[PDB]
């Protein structure tokens, strides 16, 4: 499945690489004497005790439990749907390392790191079995072996006779001992996270305009926190109220430097929180001491058109441009446009208490069918 | 660019702040914050129906309520009303003067109109046509 | 705050520092007559080693040489000191219905879908750009609108709502589009959109109600326009035009006064 959007957030580039593999299941088999790589998923020679061509010194197994779970039931919220997708449960004894001859995993995200979490649940499964049965087998000097040759061991007691899986070789040449090709079992440990976390709250650029292919409203940003003028990230944009089908809505601009967070410490899923005016920007009015001026702004080029607060002088003037509503407190009321204007109505009746004036220089029409007086 | 929200924030307002790429250096507010020694407007509650904005000082609530029970929006001064309620009626309802200036004012009504005044009603002009 | 009262978590972070001054083992010989909590002492030594100590364990060790030796065990190795173990994570999450808040605040009460939990709520703090005194942005979220949550001093215990998100279960509405012209918030419960609208291209200021707009377009006219009945009640109202006017209706006109003058 193709993706969306990866991120590498400044990593180390091959820190990248084996936190991919861990995500993909698969693991590398690097290649000495060479600079081929056969990258392979997780999925015989038959040294034995009575077999003459490969002598043997010491065979170490460790057989742990502690870190072996059984499950796996690895599940994400879905932004579409909104049902936290149905648990993949992983059954234990699918990929089984070491075959013998004779507790539940469970987290839930806040994000969605792949299209569907079956591979990921399988490969977290799969890498917390090779840290189950893990040794090495000390053996005399071939080069006939290789870290993905599931070799088997048979003539032994029953403690150790199975069929195990390699992980590497080590050849080991000195004065004493001769050549010794240590044959490897098992990995280490494993850190289990979905992506190499960034846990800063980052400021980004909005960028021009793009249709989100994913078909959510997410809005297309850059991040100079990377060097990349040219590639755009999508991101997700928090609004205060926003609703089911009545929001805020006021959707930033192409030039605004937001500051974004990143849900779950996900490079994949950024996220607008604020939007940050700057000295490129020169916001309407700097804070000051006595704070009186409020009220949101609009103005594209010429024309300022939002309502405005003046606290000290007890005020609401709605703005389009020359066209002030201004209700003051304790005081007057005035439309006070430049233009026409207009009142239509069912029934309008409007009333005032012991004065009236109407006036007008040029003609006065009170047009109608009966007038009373 | 040059239009924006712009409150800039009381000095007693309790912001919650986050650190920029993780440097002590640049904080950043980030909300706001109501708490008890403010004392919100009025409390979240069941049947979410008050909303709108307040600004308010000393004893001047100034800004716009929706109440979605009453479907109106009514734009406060201290006294001047303005409450367009949906599917119903609209007023100015102002207990002082008020003016409506216009280079060519025209109001009109379908099938009723009212003039009042208890005082004197003058309708001041050149030409005055019937 | 961690707790209701710092006593006792202050109480218990300088007990846990002072197990790391003194400590080491005392190599015995095989007896089962002590236990991890005995607080022996030494007597019969020098000036340096003589007191009560507190043991934290016994180590019986069999073996071939040595015979049976039980190691006592003094002092507590090392303490993070961290109040909670932190996660420092943004996580969304959904409101959950409405709970009053039994600590008094004004947390709303929500869930986190990273935990998975459906049936237990979270009470959450709410942040609003403006918030104030007693004046206030206000709109506090409908129950199912997906709020981010992050946590305060990355305690799991002190969540707070910083955004609210539109998603497609809710259709936000109008999509963000180039030409971004429509601005304006909205309030809509069931059928009636009632608020103020900014279409930047038009230049207008339009505030709803369902059919009651106001709708003051810049460099231009201004419309009441309702399909009902408006009245303008004004101590003194005066209304004046410069060089038109024109009063109207279909039936009835009534200038009804006392004194009218023309």
């Amino acid at each position: 499945s193709k993706h969306d959007q990866l991120l590498q957030f400044r990593l180390s580039d091959w820190q990248f690489i084996r936190s991919r593999l861990l995500s993909t299941n698969c693991w590398l088999l690097p290649d000495a004497a060479s600079d081929t790589v056969v990258i392979r998923p997780l999925s015989s020679r038959t040294l034995a005790r009575d077999s003459h061509d490969y002598t043997l010194y010491e065979i170490n197994l460790n057989f742990d439990n502690r870190f072996t779970p059984d499950s796996l039931s690895l599940q994400g919220w879905d932004i579409a749907a909104q049902r936290l997708t149905a648990a993949q449960k992983s059954p234990a004894g699918a990929f089984r390392p070491w075959k013998p001859a004779g507790q539940d995993y469970a987290l839930a995200f806040s994000m969605l790191p792949e299209a569907t979490l079956q591979t990921l649940s399988n490969s977290w499964l799969n890498y917390q079995q090779m840290t189950g049965v893990q040794g090495h087998i000390v053996l005399a000097g071939t080069r006939d072996f290789a870290p993905g040759e599931s070799i088997t061991l048979s003539g032994f007691g029953a403690g150790l006779d199975g069929t195990a899986m390699l992980s590497g070789v080590n050849q080991q040449f000195d004065t004493q001992y001769g050549w010794r090709s240590e044959l490897v079992i098992g990995l280490p440990a494993s850190m289990l996270e979905p992506a190499p976390p960034v846990r800063s709250l980052h400021i980004g650029t909005v960028a021009g305009f793009t249709a989100d292919p994913q078909h959510l409203d997410r809005i297309a940003i850059h991040l100079p926190a990377l060097n990349l003028p040219d590639s755009l990230i999508f991101a997700r944009l928090s609004k205060p109220w926003a609703s089911h089908a009545s929001g805020f809505c006021f959707y930033p601009e192409p030039g605004d430097e937001v500051v974004v967070g990143f849900i779950d410490s996900d490079p994949r899923y950024p996220m607008i929180l604020g939007a940050l005016h700057n000295p490129k920007n020169t916001a309407p009015f700097p804070p000051d001491e006595k704070n009186n001026r409020k009220g949101l702004i609009v103005s594209q080029a010429d024309q300022t058109q939002a309502l405005m607060i003046d606290t000290e002088e007890k005020t609401l003037r709605l703005m389009a441009g020359d066209n002030t509503l201004t209700l003051t407190g304790e005081g007057n009321l005035t439309m006070s446009t430049p233009n026409a204007l207009q009142l239509q109505a069912d029934t309008l009746g409007l009333q005032a208490d012991s004065n009236l004036s109407i006036a007008g220089k040029q003609q006065v029409e009170i047009t109608s069918a009966k007038i009373n007086m």
